[PDB]
């Protein structure tokens, strides 16, 4: 079984190819996921590129795996079933009044490391917009994540909305459209609905020079007595 998989500190990688506009930039990331506890530790790194757009609208993009469920909700969990062969993550995130971004990931095990392997399109934003304009605060608020089975497809679809912080006060809407889907063949658990409750943290590591983000989460399921 996937779960037995996470019962321990994991090591992560995470690769990020993107093209925004026809800005292309790569990203990288590592750290380290307890999903006994729902936590995530992750520094990504500016590896190509001038990154165009900000920090706080690539973090849904960067391992839902690590996800806390409670044991009276473990039959709900498709992200560890689907391990270690993995799953393909697939959005489409409208930020309204501007463009979309178009991802596509596979997370999988490489031997003992967790792996985020993701392509992202984004087309239609505007020029002095609140993305590529970089007008958008370096913060995140809490967020559910609304998840429920998509049997005929045997995998899941998920959906929210993140609100980021404008510099000027206001809002910038962010709407998530998610489908994943298990890469192997064998049997994975397809959940009642539920919800993931999500906190992410973002700092700055004083040390490092290269553009970067540090990111601390934690997550827990929930919705389901």
């Amino acid at each position: 079984k996937g779960e037995e998989l996470f019962t321990g500190v994991v090591p992560i990688l995470v690769e990020l190819d993107g093209d925004v506009n026809g800005h292309k930039f790569s990203v990288s990331g590592e750290g380290e996921g307890d999903a006994t506890y729902g936590k995530l530790t992750l520094k990504f790194i500016l590896t190509t590129g001038k990154l165009p757009v900000p920090w706080p609208t690539l973090v849904t993009t960067l391992v839902q795996c690590f996800s806390r469920y409670p044991d009276h909700m473990k039959q709900h969990d498709f992200f560890k079933s689907a391990m270690p062969e993995g799953y393909v993550q697939e959005r489409t995130i409208f930020f309204k009044d501007d463009g979309n971004y178009k991802t596509r990931a596979e997370v999988k095990f490489e031997g003992d490391t967790l792996v985020n392997r993701i392509e992202l399109k984004g087309i239609d934003f505007k020029e002095d917009g609140n993305i590529l304009g970089h007008k958008l605060e370096y913060n995140y608020n809490c967020h559910n994540v609304y998840i429920m089975a998509d049997k005929q497809k045997n995998g899941i679809k998920v959906n929210f909305k993140i609100r980021h912080n404008i510099e000027d006060g206001s809002v910038q809407l962010a709407d998530h459209y998610q489908q994943n889907t298990p890469i192997g063949d064998g049997p994975v658990l397809l959940p009642d609905n539920h919800y993931l409750s999500t906190q992410s943290a973002l700092s700055k590591d004083p040390n490092e020079k290269r553009d970067h983000m540090v990111l601390l989460e934690f997550v827990t399921a929930a919705g389901i007595t």
